[PDB]
């Protein structure tokens, strides 16, 4: 019942996504940055993250890695998987993500998982070792959704990511452009 309510709600997203993300123009696109870098957000201000960064990597991969606790890799009772699958398939940009990946540092360990539209592609696996904790999730849009564009404005991310470093004092966030190999460009952001 977990699990089919969890396909349900692919679905829905899917078939509805403008009610969830607000439109599926280039307004859209960006807004999933912001639903990732939110989740980040709230873990520095819990009081276990001060790092942040955003890459646009090739082919408008979004990469955001912080360094907070990792999300967690426990078994639920609710689910019987194991929790950052539970967090992962009830994301929004999971669901209009046509893949997705997560790599959590946590407990000394590595653990990786991989998605489309929503959906796992595998169980939850050890893939090496650590002595960091934080989350990477790297997305790729997808242009079934986002029929108008799925390329990135660097300045459009740079505004508000500026903005964010402003308004957070103390965490630290970086852009970066990787789509071009010959010129990358990164602004970091670190207020007080």
């Amino acid at each position: 019942a977990g699990q089919i309510q969890v396909l349900e709600g692919l679905e829905a997203v899917r078939k509805r996504p403008g009610m969830y993300i607000g439109s599926t123009s280039e307004r859209g696109l960006h807004h999933l940055v912001w639903e990732i870098v939110d989740n980040s957000i709230d873990e520095a201000l819990a009081g276990y993250a001060n790092q942040i960064e955003v890459v646009i990597e090739k082919d408008n991969w979004i990469k955001v890695t912080d360094n907070g606790r990792g999300i967690p890799v426990d078994i639920q009772e609710k689910m019987g998987r194991p929790a950052v699958e539970v967090i992962l398939t009830s994301s929004v940009v999971n669901a209009l993500s046509q893949d997705l990946e997560v790599y959590v540092h946590r407990n000394e360990t590595i653990y990786h998982q991989a998605y489309k539209k929503g959906v796992p592609q595998f169980d939850l696996k050890e893939v090496g070792t650590t002595d960091k904790t934080g989350t990477v999730i790297r997305f790729k849009a997808d242009g079934e959704i986002f029929t108008e564009t799925t390329v990135y404005n660097y300045e459009t991310l740079q505004q508000r990511i500026r903005e964010l470093a402003f308004l957070n004092k103390g965490i630290q966030i970086t852009l970066r452009d990787e789509r071009d190999e010959e010129n990358v460009r990164e602004d970091s952001y670190h207020y007080e």
